[PDB]
């Protein structure tokens, strides 16, 4: 009912008891303080509305699907689609305060792989990481979540932006079922949970992504979908093609997208959208052995434009960029 708080905890590996058992990094803090772990959600009045770009440093995620400043973001995606390595993009290449990892697994090798991860991380000093894997209980698992969600509002209370990641939703939801039939079912767990992020007024934000595992969309998928303000898809065919971050730009959206970029940005975007739907209309037209190199001039001039296309959505994992450097990269693709 209660768990540590504070900036001693920053880079600790804290497990479902609440109890720091191993360190990815060692900081000057000591102070460890003591809040319950549920409490009830900001009331609307003291919420602010999302208003300021959550910029991650990745560039179809920056220019296309902008995330705000106390947003939450869906990650939806198969086994193998390059999940962990689109977080750790996420945590290396944001400007986050502070960042606040909680791990529902099944496998201590996927946690010693985070361990190992966080402890070469630039941003090592200042993450806490919360797991919880295969061996604990579901009512364990569950309160994985919640420790690290209180973790994040310890900090969005002393003013820091703070981004939260719950991997994963579905195991998540899968501990929440097995809790529920203890009880003889307590599923109202999960939209508590996912209105708790968010900037208030008289404190920080906490920008949280949840990750959703798919088979095709489980009602999970669907229900999940509904209550965030944007996702993001990760094509399992895109990835089979080389193309990291598998995200599919078409079928992604940030729901906040309009309030927190300009409207020079906007403008490039919806041309950059058509342009890829030009594409994969083209991409159909050559499957069907229907493209014809000269008799078309308007198929010609998109033809031209993958090579250029793709290098844009393509991103090496260890390379950020500025939100000057992705206008400038966009606004190259589109001339």
């Amino acid at each position: 009912l209660h768990t540590q708080v504070g900036r001693g905890l920053l880079g600790a590996v804290v497990n479902p008891l609440g109890e720091v058992t191993d360190k990815f990094a060692v900081t000057d803090n000591s102070e460890i303080l003591y809040r319950p772990v549920d409490n009830a959600p900001p009331l609307y009045s003291e919420r602010a509305a999302i208003e300021k770009p959550f910029l991650t440093g990745i560039k179809v995620i920056d220019s296309l699907l902008t995330c705000g400043e106390g947003q939450r973001m869906g990650i939806f995606a198969s086994a193998g689609c390059g999940k962990t390595f689109l977080m750790n993009m996420l945590i290396e290449h944001s400007g986050a305060d502070i960042y606040v990892i909680g791990l529902i697994g099944e496998r201590g090798r996927e946690v010693t792989e985070t361990v190992d991860y966080l402890k070469n991380s630039e941003k090592k000093s200042r993450c806490v990481l919360v797991y919880a894997t295969s061996d604990y209980s579901s009512v364990d698992r569950c309160n994985a979540a919640y420790i690290a969600t209180a973790i994040a509002e310890f900090f969005r209370t002393e003013g820091h932006k703070v981004a939260l990641f719950i991997d994963s939703l579905t195991r998540y939801a899968r501990a929440l079922r097995d809790v529920a039939l203890a009880a003889g079912e307590v599923f109202d767990s999960l939209p508590r949970l996912l209105e708790r992020p968010g900037k208030l007024k008289a404190g920080g934000s906490i920008t949280a992504f949840y990750t959703v595992l798919l088979e095709f969309a489980d009602p999970l998928a669907e229900e999940v979908r509904s209550i965030l303000d944007g996702h993001i898809y990760l094509s399992r065919n895109l990835a089979q093609k080389g193309q990291f971050p598998a995200i599919d730009s078409l079928k992604s959206i940030s729901r906040v997208f309009t309030q927190v970029v300009d409207e020079k940005h906007r403008i490039m975007a919806a041309a950059f959208r058509e342009l890829l739907s030009e594409i994969e209309e083209l991409r159909t037209i050559i499957d069907f052995g229907e493209y014809k190199p000269g008799e078309n001039a308007s198929q010609d001039k998109i033809y031209n434009k993958i090579s250029v296309v793709e290098s844009f959505l393509k991103q090496d994992y260890r390379l950020g960029f500025t939100y000057e450097q992705t206008m400038e990269l966009i606004g190259e693709t589109i001339r």
